[PDB]
């Protein structure tokens, strides 16, 4: 385990997921309202998927070898393992949150299964060249599902209760940040580019994972947007 | 086929899941109520996915060789993937029976994924101590969704039908005590400890799958419960 | 790319796929109605994901080589990755046209994801006799589809407006003639009898997957059964 440099961010990772885990899962027990029951739930997976996918990265079972420029390049794919199930489940918070129709719901998961799967056939493509072009294109879904967030959604919340329109607009804005920079990484690093190593690469996902798991559903589930609004 | 000792009781098992998948589609055929093809959906469907995996483990497809204790150990992947959609089409069958809200049974699906999800990297796992990490997370998944069947649903199921209400409790200790016994039989066979020979731990899994799939069914399917209350 | 003599086939249905998704992307912008929005969604996602998984069949990553007949046989096994999502899709199309029931539904998409998953297994089976058991069972889910489709769904669209009724008989019949060349297209082709070379039949698999997406997205998005009835 301590073989590999960036043993300490996945570890570090694993635990902050797992304390994230389980705040949320106490937090969410004495609620009753069946709106904020959705919020918890959704919001309660997606530490406890990261946190899973974490350790797998930790013990080397989401490790794999992949050989391109001439050599083996470790990729952890338990990542996009991972983002699968946990980026959708962030953008159904986004969603429920300011009542999305069906078909905007349809448009958002789709295009993230876009992107995540896209980028996990760019994460194994052994054609170093190709790599790239996989990368353009999940980060088109990407730019689709961040156009989407703003010039369908913000104008929805508009619409909606000051305190949802207000918490969107802050999650809203945490969310266009932070997924941003995630193709920056893999393109810079041990999957792309390659000009940072893999354990600075593993430190900034970390942060971006964090951050964007559980700093959201900390601004998320003390919000009173999630819940219905009730005398 | 016939090399390997435990195919007798994949092939029962086959059979069983076949014969099973065919009584439901016949029975079902002679329903309308949009309850009931819910129900008759949902249940016919289960044995029908678990046929197809025995069928693949007694040809040979759904099994692996894993390297752990310096040994080749034959792996039976296919189970995992049998469970991956029958193990939540069997919670929906319980959540749609007490008509759950939305936020618990994402919260089901989701540990229930976690639980065959870890459960799957547990059986792949080469590094022997690891598989019992992995086993213990999923086993807290199952925990959590035992606790909820009780703690959350069995509260819900008085404040309805007298009907649904002991069909329910029925089939919630019907699934509370079979499904506990699928870890413990991973812990002393192949998987795990190794202390149960693989041709006995496939009878006990076929057991428990038929049990738990065409039983369950059985019962559910038999009740006034899955219809709506109409004269 | 160019030393696989299907390349050209597989790249104009990279292209086709493309052009298809751009134009019904284009088409859905000037679009309000929640009801028109879900077809949109689905609609635009079927060769959005076709795209890709064409794409990957172009650039070598959704081709594996398959030993079967004492011979390594190139197996195209993205064709899988695309029809498990798009092949739900598509009915949930054809489904939502009608306002089908839930159960109704699930008993779709499911039977398709066993029509898919059991194909995929027999495309990937190495006992060469077996591939066409997996080939058997992949024909009962499809002909339990095509049988819903006929006496499940006919019947309620004459029970709905007469655009609906008349856009999804339109659509039907596609369906039922397309959908039905596939596994015989698969039988003498190179996965299953390898009686029409490879080549030969890329080229008709991308003429039926256009026809089946694009065609149908075309005749789907143009009506105005997709749109609710409106003043
Ligand atoms: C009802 O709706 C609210 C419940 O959602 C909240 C329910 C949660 C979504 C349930 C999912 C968590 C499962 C209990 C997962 C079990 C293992 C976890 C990964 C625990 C790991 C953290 C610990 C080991 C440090
Ligand atoms: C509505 C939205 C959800 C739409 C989703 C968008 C989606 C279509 C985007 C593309 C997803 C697709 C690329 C997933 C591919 C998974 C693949 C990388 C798994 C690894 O297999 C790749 C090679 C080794 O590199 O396997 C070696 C060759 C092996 C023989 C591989 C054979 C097994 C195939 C992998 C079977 C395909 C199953 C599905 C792809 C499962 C989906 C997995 C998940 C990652 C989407
Ligand atoms: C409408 O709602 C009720 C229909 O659900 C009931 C519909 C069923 C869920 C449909 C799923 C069954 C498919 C027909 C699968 C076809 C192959 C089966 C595995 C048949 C195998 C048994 C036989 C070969 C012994
Ligand atoms: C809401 C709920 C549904 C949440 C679900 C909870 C879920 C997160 C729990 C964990 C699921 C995750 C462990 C699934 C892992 C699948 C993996 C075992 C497949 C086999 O690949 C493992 C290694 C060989 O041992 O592959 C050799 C290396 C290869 C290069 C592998 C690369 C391909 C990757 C497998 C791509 C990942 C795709 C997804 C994991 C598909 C999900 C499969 C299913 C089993 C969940
Ligand atoms: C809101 O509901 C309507 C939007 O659905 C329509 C939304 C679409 C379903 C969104 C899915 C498309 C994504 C934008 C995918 C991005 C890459 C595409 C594959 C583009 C490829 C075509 C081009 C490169 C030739
Ligand atoms: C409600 C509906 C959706 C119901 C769906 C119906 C469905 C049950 C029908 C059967 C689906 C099932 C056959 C999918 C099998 C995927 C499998 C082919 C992936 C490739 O792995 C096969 C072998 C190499 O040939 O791997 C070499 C051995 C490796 C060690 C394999 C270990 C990893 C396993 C693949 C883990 C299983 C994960 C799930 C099968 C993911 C589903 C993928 C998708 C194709 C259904
Ligand atoms: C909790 C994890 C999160 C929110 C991860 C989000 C990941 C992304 C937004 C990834 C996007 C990518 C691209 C846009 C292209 C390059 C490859 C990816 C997958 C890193
Ligand atoms: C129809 C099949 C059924 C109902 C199978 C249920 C399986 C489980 C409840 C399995 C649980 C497991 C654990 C709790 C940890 C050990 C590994 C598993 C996956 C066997
Ligand atoms: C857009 C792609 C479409 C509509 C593909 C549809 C594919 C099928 C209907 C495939 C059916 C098969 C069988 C019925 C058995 C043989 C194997 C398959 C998967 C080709
Ligand atoms: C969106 C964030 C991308 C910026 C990443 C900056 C990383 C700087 C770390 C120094 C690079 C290491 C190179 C020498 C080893
Ligand atoms: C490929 C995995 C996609 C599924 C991710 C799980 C989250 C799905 C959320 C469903 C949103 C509801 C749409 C109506
Ligand atoms: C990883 C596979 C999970 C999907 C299993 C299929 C059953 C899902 C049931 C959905 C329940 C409805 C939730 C609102
Ligand atoms: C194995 C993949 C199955 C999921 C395919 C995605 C489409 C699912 C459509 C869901 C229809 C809604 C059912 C209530
Ligand atoms: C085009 C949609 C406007 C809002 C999205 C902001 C785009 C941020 C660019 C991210 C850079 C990714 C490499
Ligand atoms: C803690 C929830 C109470 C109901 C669940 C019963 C737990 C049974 C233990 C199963 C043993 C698994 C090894
Ligand atoms: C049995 C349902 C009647 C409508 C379905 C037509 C069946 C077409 C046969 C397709 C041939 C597949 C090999
Ligand atoms: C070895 C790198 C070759 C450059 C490939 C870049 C492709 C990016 C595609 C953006 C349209
Ligand atoms: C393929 C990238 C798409 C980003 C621009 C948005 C196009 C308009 C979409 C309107 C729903
Ligand atoms: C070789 C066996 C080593 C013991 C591992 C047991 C781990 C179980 C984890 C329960 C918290
Ligand atoms: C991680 C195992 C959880 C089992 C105990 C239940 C904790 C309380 C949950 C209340 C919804
Ligand atoms: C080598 C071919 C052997 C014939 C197998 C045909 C099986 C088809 C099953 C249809 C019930
Ligand atoms: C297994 C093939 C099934 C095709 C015939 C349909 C049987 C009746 C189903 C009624 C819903
Ligand atoms: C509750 C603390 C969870 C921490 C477990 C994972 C941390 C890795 C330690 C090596
Ligand atoms: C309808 C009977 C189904 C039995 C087929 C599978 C049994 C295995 C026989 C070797
Ligand atoms: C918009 C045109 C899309 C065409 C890209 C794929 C075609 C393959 C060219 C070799
Ligand atoms: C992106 C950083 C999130 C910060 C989370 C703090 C939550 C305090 C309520
Ligand atoms: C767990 C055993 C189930 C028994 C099924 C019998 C069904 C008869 C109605
Ligand atoms: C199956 C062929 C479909 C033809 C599509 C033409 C669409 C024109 C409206
Ligand atoms: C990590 C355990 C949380 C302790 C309770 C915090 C207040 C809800
Ligand atoms: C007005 C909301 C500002 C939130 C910005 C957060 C950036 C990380
Ligand atoms: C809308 C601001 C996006 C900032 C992108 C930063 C990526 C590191
Ligand atoms: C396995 C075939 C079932 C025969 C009909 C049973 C009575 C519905
Ligand atoms: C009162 C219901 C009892 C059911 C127990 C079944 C145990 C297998
Ligand atoms: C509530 C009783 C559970 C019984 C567990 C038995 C496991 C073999
Ligand atoms: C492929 C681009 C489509 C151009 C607009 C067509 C008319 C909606
Ligand atoms: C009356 C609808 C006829 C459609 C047939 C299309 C065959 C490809
Ligand atoms: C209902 C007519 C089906 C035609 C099947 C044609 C398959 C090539
Ligand atoms: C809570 C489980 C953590 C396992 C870490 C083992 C190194």
């Amino acid at each position: 385990i301590t073989g590999r440099p960036e043993w300490i961010w996945l570890a570090l990772g694993t635990a902050l997921m797992g304390l994230g885990t389980l705040y949320f899962l106490v937090k969410g027990m004495g609620v009753s309202d069946p709106d904020a029951k959705k919020f918890y739930a959704i919001t309660t997976l997606v530490p406890a998927i990261a946190f899973t996918m974490y350790l797998s990265m930790l013990l080397g079972y989401g490790l794999t070898m992949v050989p391109f420029g001439g050599e083996q390049n470790p990729i952890y794919w338990a990542r996009y393992a991972d983002w699968l199930f946990t980026t959708p489940l962030l953008l159904l918070d986004l969603a429920l949150l300011v009542d999305a129709d069906q078909g905007t719901i349809l448009a958002l998961v789709g295009a993230d299964g876009i992107m995540i799967g896209t980028g996990l056939v760019g994460a194994l493509t052994k054609v170093y060249s190709y790599r790239f072009v996989w990368w353009a294109i999940s980060t088109a879904a990407m730019l689709y599902i961040l156009y989407v967030l703003f010039f369908g959604f913000t104008s929805k919340a508009e619409s909606m209760r000051p305190e949802v329109a207000s918490t969107f607009k802050v999650l809203r804005n945490v969310t266009v940040v932070l997924w941003s920079a995630y193709p920056v990484v893999w393109l810079i690093g041990s999957e792309g580019a390659g000009i940072v190593p893999l354990n600075i690469e593993t430190l900034l996902f970390m942060v971006l994972d964090v951050s964007a798991k559980v700093g959201f559903g900390l601004i998320l589930l003390r919000s009173r947007a999630i819940f219905g609004e009730a005398e």
